């Protein structure tokens, strides 16, 4: 027996729904694909960790985040060839690895909040990514495990301690 990292991502969105669902579930997350649920209880720690873990972290690449989904942006509107590559690049400013799937819930996040606040595509369009963007997540159950499972972020937060200033040679 092994908890499946494919159970964090089952609670981390019906979160995302109500999140957005003032008063009533946000349909932006109502029915992505699962019938007849096993019983258990969607409030468990690593996924509510990630809940905020994620959040938090917008605060600091927020326009970072929107900043890649812009750059792809054009594509044909109809496959998943760069949905996946948008998956891993839409926090490529980052570095580490699992990061592509904590940026993945995070920005979608905040992002589906702005789009279905502002006047325009309408719980039509958010919904539409997140039919995509929910079909990728399932790929996060082996990408993760590569990745190191959560284990590592929902816990010391992320490992951070290296950058230093050398690469181009453009500024002394």
């Amino acid at each position: 027996m092994a908890y499946s990292t494919r159970e964090i991502l089952l609670a981390l969105c019906i979160r995302d729904s109500r999140v957005h669902g003032n008063g009533t579930l946000h349909p932006v997350l109502e029915l992505a694909a699962r019938e007849t649920p096993l019983r258990l209880s969607p409030e468990d720690t690593v996924v509510l960790r990630y809940h905020v873990l994620l959040e938090e972290i917008i605060e600091r690449n927020s326009e970072t985040f929107t900043e890649t989904w812009n750059r792809f942006i054009t594509h044909t509107e109809h496959v998943d060839l760069d949905f996946n590559s948008v998956f891993l690049e839409i926090f490529h400013r980052g570095d580490p690895s699992l990061g592509r799937a904590l940026a993945w819930m995070a920005w979608c996040m905040h992002a589906c909040r702005t789009l279905c606040c502002n006047q325009s595509t309408p719980y039509y369009v958010v919904d539409l990514s997140v039919r995509g963007m929910l079909e990728a997540s399932e790929g996060l159950d082996g990408w993760i495990h590569q990745q190191g499972g959560w284990s590592t972020l929902i816990e010391d937060n992320i490992p951070g301690d290296d950058d230093d200033l050398e690469h181009h040679h453009h500024h002394h």
